[PDB]
C-alpha cells in the first residue's frame, strides 16, 4: 500500500511506503487528531520483559543486517542466536559497537519533530557504556561538549550511558540540556534569568549549588550514574562556548546585556534501540536561530526582551495592530545570526535548513520509501509560510530505532538520602 | 478518553468531551497522522444519499437541534422526528425549516477547525436562496450577499444558501472560489500578470465570453451555475466591490508599487451538510485577518510575490538568507494592509487580536459545550506563529456535523 504527499507551491508529489514499517503508535485515531497534542503519551516511557523484547531485538537486527546488506547472512543468524540465548539467560542484551552507531544516527534520521535530519548520518556517537559513576558521567560529557563545540566550528554529536536494566539502576541526566541558564524566581514575582529553568535551578540550588544569581548563569550538571542520588557539576567555564549579543543596525542593542550559548545539548530524552532504553544519551548539533530569537527570548514565557526592544526602537506598542511585536522578533532574530557569524559561531537560519530539510526529505523519499515529519514542529516558529516546509505536506508515524521522552527524574527517584 | 488539551505558555487544561459526538472521519489512524494533509478524503463529500443513511443522518441533526433550544424528547421534537421522517419515507429527501436552515448554518461554521474567526459564530445571516432557480437569479441574491455583507465597510457575516442537491444532475454551484477575486493572465514571456492562482480560472471565464481588461487586479466575473446547466457570466457591479488601496504609515514609496485589495472574503466552492443535505452552493463572507492578504496573497511565491521588489525598495541586503529580509519585508507588507483598511474604515483584524479572540473562544466552547474541535496547522498564522497565544495551544481535531466539506472543482464534473 502507498500513500500520497503533495507540495502546494511546486506540485512535487511524493510517494511514502516506509509507514507500513512502523510499529508504535501516533496518538491520533480515525475520530480524532492529536496531531498538536505536546507530549502523546505514547511519545513519552515500565522495565521490559523478555515476552516483548526479543521481538524488538529481531526487528532491529534485520533493519540492522539490511542496511549493511548482510540480511540472512551466518553473521546474521548467528546474532540473533547470541542475543537470543543473551535475553534468555539474562533478560536483557547488549549492542555491538556497529550497532549502537547505527542505532543512534537512525533514531535521530527517524525523529519526525526534526528539522535538521540532513545531518543524521555524521553523529559522532561516544559510547559512555562503560562508565559507572557520575563523576564518570561529567568527564564523558565535558568531552562531548570540548568536542562538539570545536571553537565554534560545531559538531553533531551524542554520548550514550549504559541502559536500563531495571529501573532502578538508572543513568540521567537531570538538565533538560548540557548547557543552559539559571532562572530565579523573586519575591516581587519576577524571574530572573531563563523562566524555564526556575524549577531546575531550586533543585540545584538545594543540591547544594552556590548560585551567581546572575541573569546569564550556566547551570551545574546534575548527574545520576546507576540509580543513585544525583550530584553537581559545574562544567569548566572554559568549555562552554557563548556568543555576545549584538545587532548589525542598532549600536544600542548590545546595552541590553544579552549573550546566548553557542552548543544546542539536549540531555533528557530517551535513546530507544531493539528494546533497550538509554535513559541518559545527550545530543547535540548547531542552533537554528529562531531557537534563540523567537523562543527563548522572546516567548512570553521566557525571557521577553520584546517590550524592551520594541521599547528601544520606538514602537507604537499600546495597539498591536502595529505589529510592533513581529517588528521587534526580526530584529532580535536578525541580531542572533549576526552575533554568531561574526564570531564564526555554526548557526543556520530558517529559510536555509527548511530549504534543506525538504531536500533531504525528497532524498528520504527516494532513498528509503519516505521520511516521517512532523509538519507541527518543523513549520519555523515565524515567518512560516515564507518557508518552503509549509507548504509541504508530511506523514507523520513513528519508526524505531527512536528518541522519546521520560518523566523528569526529581518526580520519579528514590532518594538514597 | 475524556481528553485533555494543555496550554502551554499558561498552564490552562480543558477538558474535552464534545469530540465523543465525532461522526465523520479524520483520515489519520493510530499508525499515522494526517493532520498536515491539505485534502484527506474525508473532507471531500456521483455520491447520491439513498433513503437509508438519510433519515439517521435527519435524526442526529434534529436531535441537537431541539436539544439546543431546550426541546429534546418533546412534542413538537417527536412531531418533526415522525414529520420528516415521513417525507423521507416518500419524497427520499425533505427540507429543513427556516430556523433549522438557520441553526445547521451556524453550526458549520461553529464546527469548521480550521477557521480561526468562529468566536462571531452565532451572529451569521442566513439568505434562504432555496426559491432561486436561475443564474440571474442567483446573480441577484449574490449581489444581494456582498451588499449587504460589505455594508459600507462595516463589514458583517453573512451566508446564502442555494437549493440543495437533488439527484446530482441538478446542481447549483458558483464556479468561483471567491465572489470577488483578482483576474489572472499568463504572458508571452511566461511570467504572470495578476493573481497567478486564478489562471486557470480567469482562462475559463475568457473561453467562455468575458473581455478582460487585463489589469492588474482585474475583478474577475461570476460564473453562476443553477439546476445543472452551463454557467453563465455575470459582472458584480463595481460600486458593489469595495478595495482598499494599500499604502504604508511610514514609507512614502509603498503607494508607489500601487497595490490594492479588495474587502470582502467570500468562499463560494464549499459544500454545506444539514442533516445528510448536500447545499453545493452556498457562499459565506465575513471580514479578513491581515495575514491572508499580506503575508499568503502578496507574498506567496504561487502569488503576487511581492516580497522582491518590497525588500528592494527598503534597501536590505538580499544577498544572504541570513539578513532575515525577506522576515523584514513581510512584517512591513503586513503593517501596510491593516493600516490601509484601518484608515479606510474597512473592518479587518489582526493576527495578534483574533488568536486572542480564538482562545476565549476555545474557552467558552469548552464551558458551555463540553469542546470545540480544531485545526493547530490552519489555527496558527501563517506569520509570527510563536509570539501568539494559539501556537502553545494544543487542539484536538475531529469532524462533527453540521459541517463545510470541500467539492470537486465543477469544470471537471460539468457535462458541459
Ligand atoms: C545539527 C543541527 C540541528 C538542528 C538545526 C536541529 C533543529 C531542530 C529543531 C528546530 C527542532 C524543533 C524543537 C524545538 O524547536 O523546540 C528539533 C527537534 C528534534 N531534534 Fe533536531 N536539530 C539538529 C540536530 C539534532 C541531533 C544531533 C539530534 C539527535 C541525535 C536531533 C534530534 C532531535 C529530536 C529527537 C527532536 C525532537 C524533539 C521533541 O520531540 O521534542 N537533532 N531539532
Ligand atoms: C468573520 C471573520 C472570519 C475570519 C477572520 C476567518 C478566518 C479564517 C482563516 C484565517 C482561515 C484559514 C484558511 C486560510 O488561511 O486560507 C479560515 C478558514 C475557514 N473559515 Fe473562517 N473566517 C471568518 C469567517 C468565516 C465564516 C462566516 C465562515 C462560514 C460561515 C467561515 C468558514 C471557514 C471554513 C469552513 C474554513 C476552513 C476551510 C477548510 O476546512 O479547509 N469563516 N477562516
Ligand atoms: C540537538 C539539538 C539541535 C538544535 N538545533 N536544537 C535542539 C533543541 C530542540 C529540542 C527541544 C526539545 C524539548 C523542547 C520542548 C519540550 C519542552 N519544549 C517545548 C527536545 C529535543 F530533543 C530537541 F532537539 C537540539
Ligand atoms: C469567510 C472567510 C473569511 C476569511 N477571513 N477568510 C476566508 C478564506 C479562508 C478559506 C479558504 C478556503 C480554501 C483555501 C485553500 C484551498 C487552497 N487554499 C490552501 C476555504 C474556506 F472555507 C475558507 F474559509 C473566508
Ligand atoms: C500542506 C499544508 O497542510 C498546507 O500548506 C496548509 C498548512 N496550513 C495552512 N493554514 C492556513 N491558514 N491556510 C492554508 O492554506 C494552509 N495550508
Ligand atoms: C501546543 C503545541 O503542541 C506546542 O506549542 C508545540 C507546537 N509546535 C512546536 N514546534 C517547535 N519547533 N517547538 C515547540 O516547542 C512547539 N511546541
Ligand atoms: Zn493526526
Amino acid at each position: 500500500r502507498f500513500l500520497k504527499v503533495k507540495n502546494w507551491e511546486t506540485d512535487v508529489v511524493l510517494t511514502d511506503t516506509l509507514h507500513l514499517k512502523s510499529t508504535l503508535e501516533t496518538g491520533c485515531t480515525e475520530h480524532i487528531c492529536m496531531g498538536s497534542i505536546m507530549l502523546p503519551s505514547q511519545h513519552t516511557r515500565d522495565v521490559r520483559t523478555k515476552d516483548q523484547l526479543f521481538p524488538l531485538a529481531k526487528e532491529f537486527l534485520d533493519q540492522y543486517y539490511s542496511s549493511i546488506k548482510r540480511f540472512g547472512s551466518k553473521a546474521h543468524m548467528d546474532r540473533l542466536e547470541e542475543v537470543n540465548k543473551e535475553i534468555e539467560s539474562t533478560s536483557t542484551y547488549q549492542l555491538k559497537d556497529t550497532e549502537l552507531i547505527y542505532g543512534a544516527k537512525h533514531a535521530w534520521r527517524n525523529a519526525s519533530r526534526c528539522v535538521g535530519r540532513i545531518q543524521w548520518s555524521k553523529l559522532q556517537v561516544f559510547d559512555a557504556r562503560d562508565c559507572t559513576t557520575a563523576h564518570g558521567m561529567f568527564n564523558y560529557i565535558c568531552n562531548h561538549v570540548k568536542y562538539a563545540t570545536n571553537k565554534g566550528n560545531l559538531r553533531s554529536a551524542i554520548t550514550i550511558f549504559p541502559q536500563r536494566t531495571d529501573g532502578k539502576h538508572d543513568f540521567r541526566v537531570w538538565n533538560s540540556q548540557l548547557i543552559r541558564y539559571a532562572g530565579y524566581k523573586q519575591p516581587d514575582g519576577s524571574t530572573l534569568g531563563d523562566p524555564a529553568n526556575v524549577q531546575f535551578t531550586e533543585i540545584c540550588i538545594q543540591q547544594g549549588w552556590k548560585a551567581p544569581r546572575g541573569r546569564f548563569d550556566v547551570l551545574p550538571l546534575l548527574l545520576q550514574a546507576n540509580g543513585n542520588d544525583p550530584e553537581l557539576f559545574q562544567i569548566p567555564p572554559e568549555l562552554v562556548l557563548e556568543v555576545p549579543i549584538r545587532h548589525p543596525k542598532f549600536d544600542w542593542f548590545k546595552d541590553l546585556g544579552l549573550k546566548w550559548y553557542g552548543l544546542p545539548a539536549v540531555s533528557n530524552m530517551l535513546l530507544e534501540i531493539g528494546g533497550l532504553e538509554f535513559s541518559a544519551c545527550p545530543f547535540s548539533g548547531w542552533y537554528m536561530g529562531t531557537e534563540i530569537g523567537v523562543r527563548d527570548y522572546c516567548d512570553n514565557s521566557r525571557y521577553n526582551i520584546l517590550e524592551e526592544v520594541a521599547k528601544k526602537m520606538d514602537l507604537d506598542m499600546r495597539k498591536t495592530s502595529s505589529l510592533w511585536k513581529d517588528q521587534a522578533l526580526v530584529e532580535i532574530n536578525i541580531a542572533v545570526l549576526y552575533s554568531f557569524q561574526s564570531d564564526k559561531v555554526t548557526i543556520v537560519d530558517h529559510h536555509s535548513a527548511t530549504e534543506s530539510f525538504i531536500k533531504h526529505m525528497e532524498n528520504e523519499y527516494r532513498c528509503r520509501g519516505g521520511c516521517p515529519a512532523d509538519w507541527v514542529w518543523i513549520v519555523p516558529p515565524m515567518s512560516g509560510s515564507i518557508t518552503p516546509v509549509f507548504h509541504q505536506e508530511m506523514l507523520n508515524y513513528r519508526l524505531t530505532p527512536s528518541f522519546e521522552y521520560q518523566p523528569d527524574p526529581w518526580n520519579t527517584h528514590v532518594w538514597k538520602g
